[PDB]
């Protein structure tokens, strides 16, 4: 079973806790074209980087997990098999340092095509890497966002 | 089907007309981690990228050993690939810059996604990833294929 390593991240533009449009479209598309019908083919493993008083009511409504389970929903919707957790530190680092240790077959990245993360990995990544832009529709205005 | 463009060219080192060590390597990878016994779920595009007066047996001999000739007999060895295993695929060659054929390439054909093999020189590999409107899959060789002067493929 191939496993394909998919590093997820925090959308900064669209409410929390949307994905980034970049790494959606990037698992999206390799569900569609890459794990396609095959779904006991493909292993997903996604990988999150991350970087008390009380005296109201109020306060305890103002009180990475979320956007792990929206990727976990979307596999097993489809009957792919995953497994997700979340590692702390610089995500660059972090996505090639877990490359290492886990091992899987691939690393699907997405990228805003700003020419910081997908490029990195590209460059370092110690197994092969699928980078995936955004389509033309759902890239916003400014490509950093 | 999902369509897999694979640019593919010749080794400098290994005697003509083997295929370089990285296409090579990014091929029979995907083959064997991608496709996977699903020969029917994907359709393989090879693409090769290519850079009369005869007066002597030695000007055939040149002929035969051509860019054009290079670049044929390298898309038989893939096409002989692709058909051991019955993975469909369509195999040709257009003229130019590799890197800038490979991008126009993609927006004529609109593959699925682009494999590109990799030296891992940080020319090509980097120019599709940053530029081919589609994924872009880079897959580098294995330590014990790599020549010790990695520019060499
Ligand atoms: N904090 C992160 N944790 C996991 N993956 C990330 C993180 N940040 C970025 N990525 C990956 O990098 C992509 C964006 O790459 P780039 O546009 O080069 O920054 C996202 O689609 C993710 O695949
Ligand atoms: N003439 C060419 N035609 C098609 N693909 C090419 C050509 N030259 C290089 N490539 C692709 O670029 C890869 C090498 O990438 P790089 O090491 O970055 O130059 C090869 O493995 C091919 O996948």
């Amino acid at each position: 079973p191939t496993k394909v390593m998919v590093a997820v991240n925090a959308s900064t533009i669209k409410d929390y806790p949307n994905p980034s449009i970049s790494c959606k479209r990037a698992f999206e598309w390799t569900l569609e074209k890459i794990v396609r019908s095959n779904t006991s083919d493909f292993k997903i493993l996604l990988l999150h980087v991350q970087v008390s008083i009380y005296a109201s009511p109020e306060d305890f409504r103002d009180m990475g997990l979320h956007l792990l389970e929206f990727f976990v929903n979307k596999c097993h919707e489809i009957g792919v098999g995953c497994e997700a957790w979340i590692k702390t530190g610089d995500p660059k680092d972090v996505i090639c340092q877990e490359v290492k240790r886990v091992r899987p077959d691939f690393l699907v990245v997405g990228s805003r095509g700003l020419g910081t993360v997908s490029a990195f990995c590209v460059k370092h990544a110690e197994c092969p890497v699928m980078t995936i832009k955004r389509n033309a529709d759902e890239t916003p205005s400014d490509p950093a966002d």
